[PDB]
Formats: structure tokens, sequence, C-alpha cells
């Protein structure tokens, strides 16, 4: 597993250093920012650290799985 993935071999395919899920998963990075940029600035957790009371990271264990983007069911 490294990067993006969506459930596929052409995506999930070396990216990223060594790690767990590699590529962290953050969510707006930090309250700084005003860039807009969809979600999440991705680089590469193997670790999945930091992590804040709103959250500011996560651990995905499989692939960048940024796919942090969706509203309503679905």
């Amino acid at each position: 597993i490294v990067c993006h993935t969506t459930a596929t071999s052409p995506i999930s395919a070396v990216t990223c250093p060594p790690g767990e899920n590699l590529c962290y998963r953050k969510m707006w990075c930090d309250a700084f920012c005003s860039s807009r940029g969809k979600v999440v600035e991705l680089g590469c957790a193997a670790t999945c650290p930091s992590k804040k009371p709103y959250e500011e990271v996560t651990c995905c264990s499989t692939d960048k799985c940024n796919p942090h983007p969706k509203q309503r069911p679905g």
C-alpha cells in the first residue's frame, strides 16, 4: 500500500516511502490555510501522528485513502 487507491491496482502502487498507509490524512491543514483545496493536504504519514481535538490527522492503514470529501448519503 502507498498513496491513492480507490480500490484498484493502477492507483495504489508505490508512491511514498515505507509506512502504514503512507501519505497521512489531515482535515484542513490547521485553522490556517485559506488555500481552498478540496480537503486534506496529504504528504506521508507512516505513523499518522499529531492529531487534534477537532482532528487534524487520521490513520488510514490502507493507502492514501484521502477520499474525505463527501456530502449526504451515498
